[PDB]
């Protein structure tokens, strides 16, 4: 009785009729994968789960990352604990695609909502596929084939993360380990083949084949275009929600409007491959 | 009893526990009015209503406008019938505040959702109050006291009216009846006293006390600022929804992602007073 | 005898050793023509001429226009008098190419400096050829083949030119007679074959094959790019100067920094053909 | 000594004084007044040698000896900018000199030794004229705000190189020249005239505005301040001298003449803390 209800023409669907606290069937798994490929971000409501169950579910869709730094669930290290009482979250309140400064950015993620404020803290997603398709033909033709530099320091500037000696030493180390690198401006989804804009305000600094002046103008245009309401959805969280999204062709934005109230999410991240 | 559930800290509330298809009590009216003053846009789901009932409800909150052009319900002409079969809408997918080119723009309006596409057609609202309060102090201090020109031709350029000499002349006719005019950039809500940004991309052409070049830059900034996710909400419609918003301190955006599917809405518009 | 001294690599040359107050030979005319095709704007100093001599000189390079509205020399109506004591030249202080809202914008013009303030009032010219060549290849490739709308109302807005009955009626007549029209974004010079950007902030409102959002961004980029120092020159006038420029591939900007001091120029305008 | 204005916003040509020799107290003070009014001063047909150039510049403040760029060994206050040796493409962006320092240069004197036949113009823009041209509400908002200046805006990591040795040098340079702040509207420490004091080369942020607001306001100000109304464009001739006030101007040296050789000699005058 697995049911998929599209939320919006551009992206998003809600899944019901499946219980992911236990192992899903082969058919359910293929149905959800298909739903991911078509709808890009999937939501389940009233789906309480623990870390082990969250991990077993996410692992049906790829291999899982174990973060070395972020707080973790001890018995299930694939599940990262995001608790605002404990951890900074700043990088979330700006449109971004996860870790695109990496050679192989995350495939996507499964988020479970554990403890929420009464309201506030919505999360928006935008589809690079719908956004690319909506560009005029001359722009699609110009951009398809160009490359862009991505740089972690765009979201984690020395100005905010190098205030003290400890933080500074941390920043310089991350800088050293993640030099800027390039990805296609227009990414072909490695499974569906759907083409998507693949720049994001969070990490993209320069379209390589344009001059500095041109690149600045084109990126400002693309950042605005790709985050228009036509290409996005907005989720208002409820406890025990699960979100599962494809980070290869979307961006997201976490609204920062609920401080100082506590919010706790659990996150499992699926390893991705080289964008092309 | 009547229940008010906020949808986000910046604006928006859902109301349940009240049947607005009948004459509401004085206390219900006041509960809704004060919810409007706080939350700025209100939604009721599962509220089927006919045009007579919708007009009687809306009239509890001010005097109603009968629009001289658009199609209406003949037995209840205060209710505009907004159709797909009877209308085009190439001026809703721009952020706007209704008829701000008038000396007394609408107080607000009540929309009833009659027949909808399976999905698409969301409407967003943004709070000028939240957006104003979030500007840095120096910008708030600069803008509060300035004025801006609003001009219907911004959204209805001569080329739209169109081709013949009749339309130049009838466009000049509407121009003469609706010359460009000014409103405060920072409006004080005439009931609650809350201050709000009061410019909108649909009609605001110029901040009068700035140069053309400065104004162009500041308006582009304010248009982007005021429509950030932090100050907005996004409503996904269901048949028999009712939305009631305060047009004195909000803007809205109708997502253009459902054409040519039919979408029928009935609207009552409440008359407003002079912004200050 | 005829001597040509470039003022900069991008454009501009001073010419000397020819008396243009007399009928110049075919050889001299031809050398000046070649200098125009190369350098795009030419300056002769210490070149006193009267309107009849100015008209005979300009007419060697094409047919002359007799402008309907502006003041001109009675016995030489091909020469327009631009006297700030009479006519306001406040709208020459924006980068523009002359009358590109016409299906056949002027080929060029010959300007004679009659009476000048002690200082101030410089005029700058920028080269569409140099500007086009400096764009990166992907941008050159995208733009070459696109078209753009040009509209006299952009430099002649109703707000400034429609404020009296006579002003409005003249603005309407002009509007009826000159609806917006299109030209290539990248123009091929009809004699030299040299390609040039052919948009200008004065009149260009829209790149037609891009969306409004995209066009606005690309035009703001191009308006800024085309007017950078690398592609322009700045002329400090002296009495009896003559400037002769090719309006097919340049823009110019008259600095308004000398009011209320009186400035008087005489201008002859050469008729152009359809841009392609 | 004659002073001829070149433009309402800024610029004057000086003649009737031989600056290859020592000038009188009155001549020095006349030139100082001209600098305070016109902000950028030019002399033509003024051959000078390095010793004479340093002696002249030193009348207007103490001179800096640059730690990196080539100089005249007998007169090390005179820096040699010779495009056969030194790349000056960096000068082709609107900037005010070294504003990432707590005490940016007061000004500079340039002498043109060798020039291409054409190309290589230098533009200056007046922060005073640009400030005064802003509408009153905008002047009132900006006057009192501060902005961060950061050398890394013009010299990012990639400009130092990609090796670990390049990274280390860049990081040391950052530590020695950290981002710091100056008033957005600077009061000239001598004339008291107010000027916009941001520049595209080094200014990254107006501190009291949000990042979004700052980005928009700086883009407006960078464009506004460099409009033709507030600038002049100098076409060089051999033996020209330019003397300008770096406290309230920006400049832009057009890079359109390579590979033709171009040689300037420069004396740089030390400045004080902007306020
Ligand atoms: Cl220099
Ligand atoms: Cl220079």
């Amino acid at each position: 009785s697995l049911t998929i209800t599209p939320l919006s023409p551009a992206l998003g669907a809600q899944i019901s009729g499946v219980d992911i606290s236990r192992d899903i069937s082969a058919e359910e798994r293929d149905a959800i994968e298909q739903a991911l490929l078509q709808h890009q971000v999937l939501f389940l409501r009233d789906q309480p789960i623990n870390p082990e169950q969250q991990a077993r579910f996410a692992a049906r869709f790829g291999d899982l990352h174990i973060h070395p730094i972020y707080p973790n669930v001890p018995d299930t290290p694939q599940v990262l604990v995001l608790d605002t009482a404990v951890t900074d979250v700043r990088d979330n309140a700006v449109w971004h695609t996860d870790v695109t400064f990496l050679p192989t950015p995350a495939l996507g993620a499964v988020l479970s909502a554990k403890q929420l404020p009464a309201y506030g803290g919505d999360t928006l997603w935008a589809s690079g596929i719908a956004a690319f398709e909506a560009l005029s033909a001359p722009l699609r033709e110009m951009l398809d084939g160009l490359t862009a530099t991505h740089d972690f320091t765009k979201s984690f500037p020395l100005e905010r993360f190098g205030t003290t000696p400890q933080d500074l030493a941390r920043w310089e180390a991350t800088r050293r380990n993640n030099p800027p690198l390039s990805h296609p401006v227009v990414r072909t989804h490695p499974v569906s083949g759907r083409k998507a804009l693949f720049v994001n305000e969070g990490f993209t600094t320069r379209i390589n084949e344009l001059s500095e002046l041109e690149s600045d103008a084109l990126l400002r245009l693309l950042f605005a275009h790709a985050t228009r309401p036509e290409f996005s959805i907005r989720w208002r969280w409820q406890e025990n929600d699960v979100a599962f999204w494809d980070n290869r062709v979307t961006q997201h934005f976490a609204v920062d409007d609920y401080r100082p109230n506590r919010r706790v999410m659990h996150r499992a991240t699926i390893l991705g491959d080289a964008p092309f």
